[PDB]
C-alpha cells in the first residue's frame, strides 16, 4: 500500500550480527537476527564510514526497495542508520540462490550421490514465479538487468523470489564480460542492443527471461556453455539462438523464442509470459517429495 512508499527504521540493538556471507559493491554482508520486526533470520548489508553522495545514495536505494514489495520479490524490511555501519535489511533465505538450487537437483548430483531429479511440475512452478515478479517490476517502470538463476532466491515449499545480489562471487565470475573494456555484464543473458548499446529496458529483461526459463529446463547449466564469451555475441548478433532443453515443453520453448526476437518492440510481452506459465504450472501442479 501507500505506507510502503516510507522507510521502516529499525534500532541497532534489535539487530544481531552472526556470519559474514561475503563483500559487495558498496560493503560487506552478514547473515543477523532480527527481533521486534514481523525473531526471524535476515541478510544484512553493511555501508562503513562513508561520504555524504554515499549515505544519499543509500537511502536512495532504501526509498526504491521500500516501495518495490511483491510475494516474488526478496522482502526489504528497512535500514538502521543508528551510528556507523549503516544496515540495509533483507530477509534471510535459507536455501540460497536458484542456480545452485537447480545444479543440486540435476541429473549429474542425482548419479554423483540422493537428492530427487528437479520434475518438469517444478520447473513450471519455479518459471511462473519468476514471471509474476517481472511483472510487477514492469508495472512499477523498474529495469532489472540483471536477471538471472543466480539473482533468483529459493525459500521454503519451492518459493521463488526475484533479487540483486549485487555482492561477489567468484563462481558466477564467469557470467560476466567487460563490455568495450568499461562494464562487466552479464552478455549470456543480454539481447544485442544491450551488449552493442547499453539499452536497458522491459523489453531487454524479457530476453533475460527466456535465458532464466532456459536454465530451469536445463538444470541450471551456463548459457552457451560450448562458446567463449566473443562466439556468444556473433550468435546474439546475427540470429543464432540458445537450444531446445530435453525437459522443456514445445509451448515453452516457442515462448522463449518470443523472448528472443531481435527487435525490442516485437519481444512477447511479459504479461503474456506469465498468464501462459501460470495455466500451464496449474496444469501440471506439483505435488511429489523434493530431497536435496
Ligand atoms: N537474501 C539472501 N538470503 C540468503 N543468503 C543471502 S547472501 C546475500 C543475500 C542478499 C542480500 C541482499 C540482496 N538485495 C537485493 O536483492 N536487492 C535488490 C533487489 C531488486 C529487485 F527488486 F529487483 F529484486 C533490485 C535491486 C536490489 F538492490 C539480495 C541477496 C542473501
Amino acid at each position: 500500500g501507500a505506507m510502503d512508499t516510507f522507510v521502516q527504521h529499525i534500532k541497532r540493538h534489535n539487530i544481531v550480527l552472526k556470519r559474514e556471507l561475503g563483500e559487495g559493491a558498496f560493503g560487506k554482508v552478514f547473515l543477523a537476527e532480527c527481533y521486534n520486526l514481523c525473531k526471524i533470520l535476515v541478510a544484512v548489508k553493511t555501508l562503513k564510514d562513508a561520504s555524504d553522495n554515499a549515505r544519499k545514495d543509500f537511502h536512495r536505494e532504501a526509498e526504491l526497495l521500500t516501495n518495490l514489495q511483491h510475494e516474488h520479490i526478496v522482502k526489504f524490511y528497512g535500514v538502521c542508520v543508528e551510528g556507523d555501519p549503516l544496515i540495509m535489511v533483507f530477509e534471510y533465505m535459507k536455501h540460497g540462490d536458484l542456480n545452485k538450487f537447480l545444479r543440486a537437483h540435476g541429473p549429474d548430483a542425482v548419479l554423483m550421490a540422493p537428492p530427487t531429479e528437479l520434475t518438469q511440475s517444478q520447473m513450471l512452478h519455479i518459471a511462473q514465479q519468476i514471471a509474476a515478479g517481472m511483472v510487477y517490476l514492469a508495472s512499477q517502470h523498474f529495469v532489472h538487468r540483471d536477471l538471472a538463476t543466480r539473482n533468483c532466491l529459493v525459500g521454503e515449499n519451492l518459493l521463488v523470489k526475484i533479487g540483486d545480489f549485487g555482492m561477489s562471487r567468484d563462481v558466477y565470475s564467469t557470467d560476466y564480460y567487460r563490455v568495450g573494456g568499461h562494464t562487466m555484464l552479464p552478455i549470456r543473458w543480454m539481447p544485442p542492443e544491450s551488449i552493442m548499446y547499453r539499452k536497458f529496458t522491459t523489453e531487454s529483461d524479457v530476453w533475460s527471461l527466456g535465458v532464466v526459463l532456459w536454465e530451469i529446463f536445463t538444470y541450471g547449466k551456463q548459457p552457451w556453455y560450448q562458446l567463449s564469451n566473443n562466439e556468444v555475441i556473433e550468435c546474439i548478433t546475427q540470429g543464432r539462438v540458445l537450444q531446445r532443453p530435453r525437459t522443456c515443453p514445445q509451448e515453452v520453448y516457442e515462448l522463449m523464442l518470443g523472448c528472443w526476437q531481435r527487435e525490442p518492440h516485437m519481444r512477447k510481452n511479459i504479461k503474456g509470459i506469465h498468464t501462459l506459465l501460470q495455466n500451464l504450472a496449474k496444469a501440471s501442479p506439483v505435488y511429489l517429495d523434493i530431497l536435496g
